[PDB]
C-alpha cells in the first residue's frame, strides 16, 4: 500500500501552497509566542517516533511531561531571570561576563555543533517519510527533501511567523486526533481499546525501575530528560532570544507556561496514537511480519491503512509533516547563521562592510544547510531511529554546556580553568558512552521492549554502554559540573567579591 493517486495529488496541493506562502511571506498575547516555541521543537521526528515508542514500550511514555514540566519550571525561575534583567544579546555572551571568552567560544561552537547534527535528523525524518509512503528510493527522496528546504532557506528567505507556527501546531494536533478518532472507531470504541491494551500491557505509567538499562522509567524522564529540555530551552539561544525580546519578565513566564502546556498536548496526542497503533497491529504485527523494517515505518504505515476509503488524507499529512519540519530546519540553519555572524565574525572584524554581511549570512545558511543534509544522509546510512537519534545527538553535545551555564550562576568559586576542563570532561564522556553503545547496542529485553505478535563483547558494554539514551547528556552534565568544581577549586576558586551580578543568588 502505497500513496494513491489523490494523495498524491492533495500532498502536491498543500505543500505547493505552503511554500508559496513561505516564499511569499519574505520576498513580497503570551499565547502565540508560547505555541510558537512548542513548534519549534516538534517536527515530523516527533510524529514518527512518538507513536513508535508508546507502541513499543507502553503508556510510561508520558512522564517525557513530567521533565518538561520540571525544566519550564527551571527555567521560568533561574535561567530566565539572569537572560532577562542582564539583557546581553546572545546567551554566550553570559559565559564571557562569568569566565572568559575562550568559554564563550567554547559555547557557541558546541551549539553550533549540537543544532547542526540536530538538524540533520530533522531533515532527515521527512526524507523517510516520503520514502516510505511513495517508494521513492531513501536517496532521492533526500534530495528532494533538500532541495525543498534550501528553497525555504537560502534561495527564497525563511518566513517563521508565530502565526504559521501556530498553524503548524494546531494541525498536527487535529491530524493526531483524527488518527486516533478513525483507529478507535475502527477497533470497536474506547473502552475496547483500552481493555485490549491493558491485556496486552501497554498501561504502564507507573514505572520506578531502578535499572539505568530500562530505557523509559520515570527516573530516566526526570534525571535524563530535564538535562535535554534545559539544553533545548532554558539555555538554547534561539529560545532564550524570544525569551528576552518579550517585554516585561512575567510575559516570557506565561509564554513558557503556554508552551508547555502545547508540549503536553503534542506528547499525550502523539502516545495516545502510539497504543492505538498497537492495538490496531494486535496479532499481525508489520515489523514481526516484515511489512516494515524498522519502528519509523509504523505511522506512516498506520495512516496509509486506517485511511484507505478517504482517498488524500495520507496526502494531507505527508504534506502537513513535510511542511513544518521544512520550516522548523530553516528557522535553526538561519539562527544558526544569525549567530555565527553577530558573535564570532562581527566582533572580530569591526569595519569590515555591511553588504558584506549579507553575503556572509547568505553563504552561512547554504553552509550549514548543505552539512545538515549531510548529517541527514549519514543519519540514512547508519540506521536508527530519528528521536532518539536526535536526542542523543542534542545531549552529548549540549550536556556539558548546560553544566557550564550551571557551574556558572550556582558556584561562585567556578573559573575559566575549572569550567573549560568540566567542558572536556563532560563532552569526552558523553562521547565515550555514545560510542560504547553505538558499536555494542543493549538488548531488546534489557531496554523493556513490550512482546508483539505476529499470529493472524567487552564486559563494560553489558553494563555501562547499556544505560538509557537519555542519560548520555546527564551523564555529560554531571561530570561538566563535578570536574569543573573539583578543578575550579585546585586552580584557584574565583572569588565572590570578584564577580560581576550574574550570580544566581544575587
Ligand atoms: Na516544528
Ligand atoms: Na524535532
Amino acid at each position: 500500500a502505497t500513496f494513491g493517486a489523490w494523495d498524491y495529488g492533495v500532498f502536491a496541493t498543500m505543500l505547493l501552497v505552503s511554500t508559496g506562502i513561505g516564499l511569499w511571506v519574505g520576498l513580497a498575547a503570551a499565547v502565540p509566542v508560547g505555541l510558537s516555541l512548542a513548534a519549534s521543537f516538534m517536527s515530523a521526528v516527533q510524529v514518527l517516533g512518538v507513536p513508535a515508542e508508546a507502541a513499543r514500550y507502553g503508556l510510561k511514555f508520558l512522564w517525557m511531561c513530567a521533565g518538561q514540566l520540571l525544566n519550564s519550571l527551571l527555567t521560568a525561575f533561574l535561567f530566565l531571570p539572569i537572560f532577562y534583567r542582564l539583557g546581553l544579546t546572545s546567551t554566550y555572551q553570559y559565559l564571557e561576563l562569568r569566565f572568559s571568552r575562550a568559554v564563550r567560544l567554547c559555547g557557541t561552537l558546541q551549539y553550533l555543533v549540537a543544532t547542526m547534527l540536530y538538524t540533520g535528523i530533522v531533515i532527515y525524518a521527512p526524507a523517510l517519510i516520503l520514502n516510505q509512503v511513495t517508494g521513492l528510493d531513501i536517496w532521492a527522496s533526500l534530495l528532494s527533501t533538500g532541495i525543498i528546504c534550501t528553497l525555504y532557506t537560502t534561495v527564497g528567505g525563511m518566513k517563521a511567523v508565530v502565526w504559521t507556527d501556530v498553524f503548524q501546531v494546531v494541525v498536527m494536533l487535529v491530524g493526531f486526533w483524527v488518527i486516533l478518532a478513525r483507529g478507535v472507531i475502527l477497533l470497536g470504541g474506547p473502552r475496547n481499546v483500552l481493555s485490549l491494551a491493558q491485556q496486552h500491557s501497554r498501561i504502564n505509567l507507573m514505572d520506578f525501575d531502578p535499572d539505568p538499562r530500562s530505557r523509559y522509567t520515570f527516573w530516566t524522564f526526570i534525571v535524563g530528560g530535564t538535562p535535554f529540555w534545559l539544553s533545548m530551552y532554558g539555555v538554547n539561544q534561539a529560545q532564550v532570544q524570544r525569551y528576552v525580546a518579550c517585554h516585561t519578565e512575567g510575559k516570557a513566564k506565561l509564554a513558557l507556561l503556554v508552551n508547555q502546556l502545547g508540549l503536553f498536548l503534542i506528547v499525550a496526542s502523539a502516545a495516545c496514537c502510539g497504543i492505538v497503533m498497537f492495538v490496531y497491529y494486535k496479532d499481525c504485527d508489520p515489523l514481526l511480519t516484515g511489512r516494515i523494517s524498522a519502528p519509523d515505518q509504523y505511522m506512516p504505515l498506520l495512516v496509509l491503512d486506517i485511511f484507505e476509503d478517504l482517498p488524500g488524507v495520507p496526502g494531507l499529512f505527508l504534506a502537513c509533516a513535510y511542511s513544518g519540519t521544512l520550516s522548523t530546519a530553516s528557522t535553526s540553519i538561519n539562527a544558526m547563521a544569525a549567530v555565527t555572524v553577530e558573535d564570532l565574525i562581527k566582533p572580530r572584524m569591526p569595519g569590515l562592510a555591511p553588504r558584506k554581511l549579507v553575503f556572509i549570512s547568505k553563504g552561512l545558511s547554504f553552509i550549514y544547510g548543505s552539512a545538515c543534509l549531510t548529517v541527514a544522509a549519514l543519519s540514512s546510512l547508519l540506521g536508527g531511529g530519528v528521536l532518539q537519534g536526535s536526542f542523543t545527538v542534542m545531549g552529548v553535545i549540549s550536556g556539558p554546556l548546560l553544566g557550564a551555564f550551571t557551574l556558572g550562576m550556582l558556584l561562585p568559586a567556578c573559573n575559566t580553568p575549572g569550567v573549560l576542563s568540566g567542558l572536556a570532561a563532560g563532552l569526552a564522556v558523553s562521547l565515550w558512552v555514545a560510542v560504547g553503545a553505538t558499536l555494542y547496542p543493549p538488548g531488546e529485553q534489557t531496554m523493556g521492549v513490550l512482546p508483539t505478535s505476529a499470529a493472524g563483547r567487552p564486559a563494560l558494554a553489558d553494563t555501562f554502554y547499556a544505560i538509557s539514551y537519555l542519560y548520555y547528556g546527564a551523564l555529560g552534565t554531571l561530570t561538566t559540573m563535578l570536574c569543573g568544581a573539583l578543578i575550579s577549586y585546585l586552580t584557584g576558586p574565583t572569588k565572590r567579591s570578584s564577580l560581576g551580578p550574574g550570580l544566581l543568588w544575587w
